[PDB]
């Protein structure tokens, strides 16, 4: 189970409970999502994610009970390039998960492109920091980097005006409280500059009861490291 | 991961982070470690274990940290005769670990009838409740019930005398203090019946760094049920 938790102040290369796909791997003690040459240099289309290997009990259909949960991570981004892509998010979606084929670029490793903005061909809650942003490639989004809330897809439900920051870690807290129903996002980079973005959604209709939580990034032409630093997430059932 | 915990108040059927080994399986919210008839009637020769999915970091060899954990868990036993056998065991061993064969009865499903006393050729801690000790087939047990701490061999390195109740939840807290290295145990029935017994060990000398945990139940020719009802655990890794 009813309640899971775990913590991971730092990555060391020694890791047995992720399961990583695509490009995805342990580097100086974190996670780099997409790969990078031998100087450590991003490079183009690249995909890579990782998935903590135990099973979240989201919602119990038995009990009407569905789960607390809070994740909270950092991560930094880095391009020599004045705009870096394509993004970085963490996603909650069925156990069985797997990169579709061709959800590179934009789609940020997340989405199959013919169903990428069907609704009912998709079952992933995932919160993004997209920076990259072309209206002639990515036109389903914003003019301007974003944080995002996605349900089922890469056109967010919602949201809110973000700024990219080469280099500087950003931290993250993503909290869903049953009680309310609400997904909140609070995400601060260390002068104390803020962002905001909430969402009510009923879990329990886009999600099988038990899922696998974990990060997804990817580059297309463009490119940039997305660089996971820590990771903390727990979750518990509660009644509703 | 450095931090992990997980909690089952109850067994639901639906499980998907739990090892089912030899006949161990979920019934009426409670995992029967030990096979039962049609009826719900504990039957002889029978092993049956679980293991929690997710691998536990015991210790770090780079960062020198050992992790302290905490175990709490309930289980019953019970069975027409009055000499039920033989007992269930929580225990810590390497994650691919596998009911070794002939491990049957007295050997609780964690030993191997010819290493069973052999400290050199196993890679095990328990703490078992051990309610048969016949001296002509187990050899190694005191004359009287009991509780013990077991590091790699079967005849235990610590035992408090205890009193086997048919049918009564007993509540167990197992903990391990990486700055004291000791292994205290603590057992109590709903009267406020108390038992303790602990061990001083050091567990980066017996086991690897990633270990899985789970508990192992066994009956040879005579038998008992081996419920267990509920079960928590927490571990974080902690400089000493
Ligand atoms: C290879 C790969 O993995 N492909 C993915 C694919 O990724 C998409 C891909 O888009 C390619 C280009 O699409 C359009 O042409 C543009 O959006 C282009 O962006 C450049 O041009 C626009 C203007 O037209 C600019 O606004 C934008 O900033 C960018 O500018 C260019 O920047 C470079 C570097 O600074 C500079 O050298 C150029 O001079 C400059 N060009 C211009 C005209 O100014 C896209 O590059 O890559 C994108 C970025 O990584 C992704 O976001 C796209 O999704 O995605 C599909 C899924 O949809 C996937 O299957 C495929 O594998
Ligand atoms: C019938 C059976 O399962 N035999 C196992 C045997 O059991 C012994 C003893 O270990 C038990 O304590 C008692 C009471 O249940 O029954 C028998 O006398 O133990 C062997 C291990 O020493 C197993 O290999 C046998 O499978
Ligand atoms: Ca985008
Ligand atoms: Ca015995
Ligand atoms: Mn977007
Ligand atoms: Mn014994």
């Amino acid at each position: 189970q009813d309640s899971l938790s775990f913590g991971f102040p730092t990555f060391p290369s020694d890791q047995k409970n992720l399961i990583f796909q695509g490009d995805a791997q342990i580097k100086n003690n974190a996670v780099q999502l997409t790969k990078t040459d031998s100087n450590g240099n991003p490079v183009a289309s690249t995909v890579g994610r990782i998935l903590f290997s135990a099973q979240v009990h989201l919602w119990e259909k038995s009990s009407s009970r569905v789960a607390n949960f809070q994740s909270q991570f950092s991560f930094s981004l880095k391009s020599p390039l004045s705009n870096g892509a394509d993004g970085i998010a963490f996603f909650i979606a069925p156990p069985d998960t797997t990169i579709p084929s061709g959800s590179g670029g934009g789609l940020l490793g997340l989405f199959a492109p013919g169903t990428a903005q069907n609704t009912s061909a998709n079952q992933v809650i995932a919160v993004e920091f997209d920076t990259f942003y072309a209206q002639d490639s990515n036109t389903w989004d914003p003019n301007y980097p974003h944080i995002g809330i996605d349900v089922n897809s890469i056109r967010s439900v919602k949201t809110v005006k973000w700024d990219r920051r080469d280099g500087q870690s950003l931290n993250v807290l993503v909290t869903f409280n049953p009680s309310t129903r609400n997904l909140d996002v609070v995400a601060t980079y260390s002068d104390g500059t803020r962002y905001e973005v909430s969402y009510e959604v009923d879990v329990r209709s886009v999600l099988p009861e038990w899922v696998r939580v974990g990060f997804s990034a990817a580059s297309g032409e463009q490119y940039q490291t997305h660089t996971l630093e820590s990771w903390s997430f727990t979750s518990t059932l509660l009644y509703t």
